[PDB]
């Protein structure tokens, strides 16, 4: 089984652009041997020299975040600006906005909405914090996020959605995620959707690990059932992810 | 007396590549004969097309708004990355951040502090809610922001600070806001400063008016004692911030 692999790099918000143009040079100069998708998220300033420069056909550059629409939103980037600006891919509801910028289920469920409708192909966000995982709520807790975002689709739309689960309970905690909670985790999304969705949808679905992925244990992560890829944090701002994509052979 | 003028155009969350590039083109073509800064916050994602295709040496061009620093902050701003990409001008506390986005008057004083460091420009927003304006807590409401913004300066930061004056209780609630009205806000403002801080400093700092200007009543504002120019909100977008610009004479 499993589908086309995804390579995730997320930048946050960081770079520069002596750094950011070095690193595109040695993606650039990677060979790419399986059938695998690179996806790399920059900060909205970086958008225009990373589209100039990273010519791999096997990456695709996305944004880290937008709203649904344009207008009186000071600060902003909306998801037309986007489309007009040739971008396709996009990261949605990431823990760090869930905490830190408001965003809820809804919200998050919303933007995916509206960016599928225009087109997108979305990476969207969710997993459960420290406080649920200990109470045994991380069923709960990671179904209600995919229901949120599952009322507001139709059947043909989860076609460009990719599920990314992140172990928020795992990150900065103090506690470790091991390749067997990863997977436990990732199988309980895959049943969800293979009995709201259809097998089907289930059996094409992408979900990517985004808690803490690096050269050493990427690829006993990957060798997992239902770990489809990565969304990839701090490996990604070095020549180490590149070791991350050899590992979704 | 008057210090140089400051004619800034605020995007917002607007824009697409052919219609910014008309403008643009626009911009260039227009002779500026007296002494004014002409200002252009776009969207983070236009800043490179901006950077790029404006070259009238009398505009500079601004973000609308950043985080303090980089790191772990998906879907983010630095102002490190913005100092990078060579952008030294700044808009922060738009009153759409202080009511949609969280923005608190210590943490737009926060941000205002770290881009100041960095060195920017700043233009800082400020401004009182119709039900604000209503009981009479203009003079409050306005002073506690100023106040807030400047706990965190010494006086040779003044040196790179602009006020936008904003009459959020006339921005879409169907009040009008009027010449005098305007004045008196930016009275307000500037003998604050004269007194806390020193006449040095208020005799040259500019007070921008952030109400609605149009080629209309953009003159006739300028004509005021304390209107030192303005943020532009919508006429920013159209053809008409021309005559803005000229009605800074």
């Amino acid at each position: 089984s499993k589908p086309q692999p995804i390579a995730a790099a997320n930048w946050k918000c960081n770079g520069s652009q002596q750094s950011l143009s070095e690193l595109i040079d040695l993606f650039n100069s990677t060979s790419i041997n399986h059938d695998v998708q690179c996806v790399v998220a920059s900060t909205f300033v970086h958008l225009a020299m990373t589209k100039e420069r990273l010519s791999h056909p096997k990456f695709v550059i996305a944004a880290q975040n937008a709203i649904a629409k344009s207008g009186a939103f000071t600060g902003e980037v909306s998801l037309p600006i986007l489309k007009d600006f040739g971008v396709n891919w996009i990261v949605l509801g990431h823990s760090e906005r869930r905490a830190y910028y408001g965003e809820t289920n809804e919200i998050v469920a919303d933007k995916v909405a509206a960016a599928v409708a225009s087109g997108f192909m979305v990476i969207a966000c969710i997993g459960e914090t420290l406080q649920e995982r200990e109470s045994g709520r991380t069923a709960v807790v990671v179904l209600t996020q995919i229901a949120a975002i599952a009322k507001k689709l139709k059947k043909a739309d989860w076609a460009k959605v990719v599920i990314a689960y992140e172990p928020v309970w795992a990150i900065g905690t103090g506690k470790v995620a091991t390749p067997q909670q990863a997977q436990e985790a990732h199988a309980l999304i895959r049943s969800w959707v293979s009995s709201k969705i259809g097998a089907d949808v289930r059996g094409e679905l992408r979900i990517l690990y985004g808690g803490s992925v690096n050269g050493k244990n990427a690829r006993t992560l990957y060798q997992q059932r239902d770990v489809n890829g990565f969304l990839v944090g701090g490996a990604s701002l070095k020549p180490e992810f590149v070791d991350i994509i050899k590992a979704t052979q």
